[PDB]
C-alpha cells in the first residue's frame, strides 16, 4: 500500500482506488488511514461517508480498512477518504509529547540511566513506562518545566528512514525510531495539563501525560 500518511501527516482527505474487497474490508492502492502500531491507535474516519471500523496491516504490509456498510464498494471504485481529524491530531500531539518526554528524561536523568519499558497512547492520554529506581515524584516539577519550556521555544520534528525503521528527531535531541504520526513542530504539542507518576513494580514507574 502507498502510505500517504507517512508522506504528509496533515493530509486530511484523499482519493483512492479499491483493489480488493475481502473480509468486510477494503484494500486500497493508497491511504491516509494510519493502521494500529507503535502504541498509536488506528485512525477513525469515513470512506464515501461510511464509518471505518478498523485499520490494520496484513502480514505482507498492506493496509485493510473495515467498513460498516460493505454493500456500496466494489473493486475498481474510486473512493473518497476522510480522516476524523480531531481524533488524528490529538493523537499526533500525544505521540510527539511522548517523544519529547523521553528526550526530557534523557536530559534530566541521563541517557543510559533509565530504560523505556513500554509505551502507548489513547485520545485521552499517553503512557510511558520506565525503568528507574528513584521515585520520579521528586523530579516531576523539573520534568514538566523543561517539557513546557521546549514547547514554548518550539522546534522541528524531522523524519527519515533507515531500512524498515522510521526515525523521528526533535531539534537536535536523540532520535527515536518508531512508526506513527507526529506534529511538524513541538510548539503544537502544547503545555502539560497533568503528568501522573505511579509505581507499577520494583524500579518500574508509569508516567501518564495529558495535554492542555
Ligand atoms: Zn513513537
Ligand atoms: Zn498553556
Amino acid at each position: 500500500t502507498r502510505l500517504l500518511y507517512y508522506e504528509d501527516a496533515y493530509l486530511k482527505e484523499a482519493k483512492a482506488k479499491v483493489l480488493e474487497v475481502k473480509d468486510n474490508a477494503l484494500l486500497l492502492d493508497q491511504t491516509i488511514f494510519y493502521p494500529t502500531g507503535g502504541g498509536q491507535p488506528h485512525d477513525r474516519g469515513w470512506i464515501n461517508g461510511v464509518e471505518v471500523l478498523d485499520v490494520y496491516k496484513d502480514e505482507e504490509g498492506n493496509v485493510w480498512h473495515v467498513v460498516k456498510e460493505l454493500e456500496k464498494f466494489k473493486p475498481g471504485d474510486e473512493v473518497e477518504l476522510k480522516l476524523d481529524w480531531e481524533y488524528r491530531y490529538k493523537l499526533m500531539r500525544i505521540h510527539s509529547a511522548l517523544h519529547l518526554l523521553e528526550n526530557v528524561l534523557d536530559q534530566i536523568l541521563g541517557k543510559g540511566n533509565w530504560e523505556v519499558v513500554g509505551s502507548g497512547m489513547t485520545h485521552e492520554k499517553g503512557r510511558l513506562d520506565v525503568g528507574y529506581p528513584e521515585n520520579l515524584n521528586a523530579y516531576k516539577e523539573k520534568i514538566i518545566e523543561l517539557f513546557n519550556r521546549y514547547v514554548d521555544e518550539g522546534g522541528e520534528i524531522k523524519i527519515w528512514w533507515e531500512g524498515e525503521k522510521r526515525y523521528t528527531q526533535i531539534r537536535d535531541f536523540d532520535p527515536i525510531p518508531c512508526g506513527g504520526t507526529h506534529v511538524k513542530d513541538i510548539r503544537e504539542i502544547g503545555h502539560i495539563k497533568k503528568l501522573k507518576r505511579s509505581s507499577i513494580g520494583r524500579g518500574k514507574q508509569r508516567l501518564e501525560i495529558w495535554l492542555e
